[PDB]
């Protein structure tokens, strides 16, 4: 029903390029949002000229919002999404779905019963480089080794969500998101080995490090390495995602990508995020409109919420 009138939970990257083309589409009109914290919801509601709500559950409850788009503290987006489901609100994520599959399930499943759509993507981190991944993997024949690996020093470490042992959840929620994504040509994960270590602020809600370690083998061979670590502690940073094969290595140092082939080296081109958010973006406008199929189904977030599942049981976690 047209206009689509959204409501955005969140203020970062993410709730910004939905926030950009959702306005820029004749289709939609950005209706309302709301942030977390004081200061990005000022500056949100002044790129935007959106008035924000006080409270999430304000938001999702306006009967003059058709969609909620979330995109905020990652504890929050599986209770986020259920209200706004139960109110019969159409849901968009940026992953993580929920803390457990069984949740995830559970969306699903009030999804349907209430006939609303409950779509997932996982761009904001790295998106372009996994497309990148994607359109190149066909050359380097069978993938045998993968180290993913980021690091992120940061001293000192701010007492926000992000550093909070409960609102940030298991640090390898998104990490193992992205190695999950090539069930398509790796297989499904068959083993994993997984620790978790952290550095507790004097205040032990908040962590002031971590260094979370994943270890994976897949069912077509493959053994992958996910590393992800920040805080006080790392004096050298790491954006790295490595991958080799018998035919070839793709190595990607930020979002910076080359082909290795015997002795030639081919530079990688790598799209950007906000492209791949607005045809995403686009794509949700086309369904909505005119019933046309989403050809993302929330399948890839689920199994991404299983392997997130069986590496915090490998980590005693939680």
């Amino acid at each position: 029903a047209t206009p689509v009138r959204v409501g955005i939970v969140g203020t970062g990257y993410a709730a910004q390029r939905r926030a950009e083309v959702f306005r820029g589409d004749r289709r939609s009109q950005l209706v309302s949002f709301w942030g977390n914290s004081e200061a990005n919801t000022a500056k949100f509601a002044d790129t935007f000229g959106v008035r924000p709500q006080q409270s999430w559950q304000a938001l999702i409850n306006d009967p003059e919002i058709d969609l909620v788009l979330i995109a905020t503290i990652n504890q929050l987006h599986g209770a986020i999404a259920e209200a706004a489901l139960q109110a019969g609100k159409h849901v968009v994520l940026e992953y993580p779905l929920a803390l457990t599959y069984a949740m995830g399930k559970k969306l699903q499943q009030l999804a349907r019963e209430k006939g609303k759509l409950l779509h997932v993507e996982h761009i904001e981190l790295l998106g372009g480089v996994h497309q990148a991944i994607r359109q190149n993997l066909g050359k380097i024949g069978e993938v045998f080794y993968a180290r993913y690996s980021t690091i992120m020093g940061q001293n000192p470490a701010p007492q926000r969500w992000t550093y909070h042992h409960q609102q940030f959840g298991f640090p390898l929620v998104a990490a193992l998101s992205r190695i999950s994504r090539f069930t398509d040509l790796f297989g499904t994960v068959q083993q994993v080995d997984a620790q978790c270590r952290f550095w507790d602020q004097p205040n032990p809600e908040y962590f002031r490090a971590c260094l979370a370690t994943a270890y994976l083998q897949f069912n077509n061979g493959l053994k992958a390495e996910v590393i992800y670590g920040k805080g006080e502690v790392f004096h050298q940073n790491e954006r790295i995602f490595t991958l080799h094969g018998d035919r070839g290595t793709l190595i990607f140092v930020g979002e910076t990508g080359r082909l290795i082939q015997g002795q030639t080296e081919t530079e990688i081109t790598v799209g950007s995020r906000r492209g791949l958010f607005r045809q995403d973006t686009e794509a949700v406008l086309d369904y909505l409109t005119t019933g046309k199929p989403l050809y993302v189904d929330l399948e890839a977030s689920l199994y991404a919420l299983e392997v997130a599942d069986l590496c915090a049981q490998a980590c005693g976690y939680k």
